[PDB]
């Protein structure tokens, strides 16, 4: 007793006759394969190509083979929101209305040409063996005290803006919601933050104890880690919680259309939500799934929907590219830290 998603079944047949799906993602294939396997399991007519590349990458790889005129992804699926809503604000997307997208929210979506697949929120983690939860605060006020503490110098993690996307995009938002994230970067400075590129070198030196905490990586990547690495704690912000979204579209020059709507559409569904949230804890976007890497989970950790601010995916994080609007977050952020 299983859902499929509602593809059309003229959608079926021409994928059946494509065969073959190329994806571009930056979901790391060991989180994303139980995806692919129960996809394969409805569709097994269609062999992936999964290109597991980091979001810059992805971005170059695409726009670059787009202008020579090479065969480029059917779908691509990436966190770095701006760059995504750039090619697709550009006339790089197929427009196709997914039937699994009748009740998507608002911001959740650019029109017919892009989906987010994810509500993914930024929260703190840190090592249980050095911090124990009632040490965690859960308000931004509250880490820059915690930051004043002598013994947390050399012991925090963050975000380097200046050389993630998905780092520049959650700390731009938080500079920009929330008037406390400012004396929590001052807190930074005085703590002498070390700023990664990498979630996974940053949560490398949470592990081994070098750093106590960090914070504003996502949620899913923590609560992965968490089946594997027993030491790591979750904490989520009480004050105010920005969340990003995975953002998929499909190529308006796909080799192989229809099987990349057959995977958006799988993607959106209940059954490609509730397996995201189940086997790679990613946060799901649906609002009806249950479970831990859900929307109504997340609502109920950070006390309430409205204490949620989804960067929406819409034309608007374009300003984000303007070097005018970077330069007053990256001046400020510059000084705070260093
Ligand atoms: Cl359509
Ligand atoms: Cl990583
Ligand atoms: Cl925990
Ligand atoms: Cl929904």
């Amino acid at each position: 007793q299983q859902s499929r998603p509602a593809s059309d079944p003229q959608v079926v047949e021409a994928a059946r006759k494509e065969g073959r799906l190329i994806i571009y993602s930056s979901t790391d294939q060991s989180s994303a394969q139980a995806l692919l396997d129960d996809f394969r399991k409805l569709y097994p007519f269609i062999q992936i190509e999964y290109n597991d590349l980091g979001t810059q990458a992805i971005y170059d790889r695409f726009v670059s083979e787009t202008a020579a005129g090479a065969s480029s992804a059917d779908l691509l699926w990436s966190a770095a929101m701006e760059l995504q809503v750039k090619l697709a604000s550009e006339g790089y997307a197929l427009p196709y209305d997914s039937p699994e997208a009748k009740n998507w929210p608002a911001n959740a979506r650019l029109g017919n040409l892009a989906y987010s697949t994810t509500l993914e929120p930024a929260v703190v983690v840190y090592n249980k063996r050095f911090l124990k939860p009632e040490e965690v605060p859960t308000t931004r006020e509250g880490l820059a005290r915690l930051l004043q503490e002598p013994r947390m110098r050399g012991r925090v993690a963050t975000w380097d803006p200046e050389r993630s996307a998905v780092g520049f995009t959650i700390l731009k938002a938080d500079y920009d919601r929330f008037p406390a994230f400012q004396e929590l970067a001052r807190a930074f400075g005085k703590a002498q933050a070390a700023l990664y590129s990498s979630t996974g070198a940053a949560f490398e030196k949470v592990i081994s104890g070098e750093h106590y905490l960090a914070y504003g990586f996502f949620g899913s990547y923590a609560l992965l880690r968490q089946r594997t690495v027993k030491d790591l704690g979750i904490a989520y912000l009480t004050d105010g919680t920005v969340a990003i979204q995975r953002v998929a579209f499909i190529n308006k020059r796909a080799a192989h259309p229809n099987a990349a709507k057959l995977f958006l559409d799988y993607l959106l569904s209940l059954r490609g939500q509730n397996l995201m949230a189940y086997t790679a804890l990613i946060f799901a976007r649906r609002e009806t799934v249950v479970g831990e890497a859900t929307p109504q989970a997340l609502y109920k950790a950070v006390g309430g929907k409205d204490k949620v601010y989804a960067i929406p995916v819409s034309t608007e994080i374009l300003k984000n590219l303007d070097p005018a609007e970077r330069m007053r977050f990256l001046t400020f952020w510059r000084q705070a830290v260093r």
